[PDB]
């Protein structure tokens, strides 16, 4: 209810530490890759079909779609370990830990995706590649239209100009949302988020002290995320059943066997 400001500072730096350990490609590292001047640091830019074939690390848009699906699985493992480091998380009912992560990973993936994006494209692989926004938008339906809304949210979110020490607490606040459906013990979850919200508010005042009501803007983006993500998972499920389930395309299988 009323943590001391020193306690909130320690909580913030503990979260920053585990954030650095779980997520190797921080926003700071991604920004430096995006502005490097050498070819050694340079990510290979994929801007059309020929450039994509040269990058070594619908066959194409489905491979791209399944490529990001795999990266989200790796992100979940990293988010789960970071969530285990939030003080008091592992003391909750094991099913509430699952519920909180179940609804939370999709919102965190959207947020951390902004860390890899600018107005022109997105860092992919582990910073070794860069896919342009217009290439991904050009992908045949429904892939082109499924990926563009991520860019549209990122340029808004990145305008808030948050760093890793900010995102560490923001991600934790998302995870400890007491109003997820199906939660058993709500009060202990809210008691943790009350402390994280205090720690978040203090961090956004020490950082960005000229920035007016950044705490409020960030909270509004957070609830915006939930509606955005509900639509994202629903269309993602549609795409996974009508486009990547080869058992539903028996004639494409015959083509593949007859041509390859
Ligand atoms: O970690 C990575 O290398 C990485 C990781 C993710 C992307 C990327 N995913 N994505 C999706 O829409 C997406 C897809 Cl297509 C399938 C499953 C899940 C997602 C999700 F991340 F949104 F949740 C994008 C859209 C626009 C731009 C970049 C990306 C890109 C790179």
């Amino acid at each position: 209810s009323h943590m001391e400001s020193a306690d909130l500072r320690a909580l913030a730096k503990h979260l920053y530490d585990s954030y650095i350990k779980s997520f190797p490609l921080t926003k700071a590292k991604a920004r430096a890759i995006l502005t490097g001047k050498t070819t050694d640091k340079s990510p290979f830019v994929i801007y059309d079909m020929n450039s994509l074939m040269m990058g070594e690390d619908k066959e194409v848009a489905i491979r791209i779609f399944q490529g990001c699906q795999f990266r989200s699985v790796e992100a979940v493992q990293e988010i789960t370990e970071y969530a285990k480091s939030i003080p008091g998380f592992v003391n909750l009912d094991l099913n509430d830990q699952v519920t909180l992560l179940k609804y939370g990973v999709h919102e965190i993936i959207y947020t951390m995706l902004a860390s890899l994006m600018n107005k022109d494209g997105v860092l992919i692989s582990e910073g070794q590649g860069f896919m342009t926004r217009e290439f991904l938008k050009s992908l045949r339906k429904p892939f082109g239209d499924f990926m563009e809304p991520k860019f549209e949210f990122a340029v808004k979110f990145n305008a808030l100009e948050l760093d890793d020490s900010d995102l560490a607490i923001f991600i934790a606040v998302i995870i400890l949302s007491g109003d997820r459906p199906g939660l058993l013990n709500v009060k202990p979850i809210e008691d943790i988020q009350d402390n994280l919200l205090q720690a978040l508010e203090l961090q956004l005042k020490l950082n960005h002290p000229e920035s007016s009501q950044l705490f409020a803007k960030l909270l509004q983006k957070m609830t915006d995320l939930r509606q955005i993500v509900t639509e994202h998972v629903q269309l993602l499920q549609v795409i996974k059943k009508t486009e990547t389930d080869m058992s539903l395309h028996p004639l494409l299988q015959e083509i593949y066997k007859d041509l390859y």
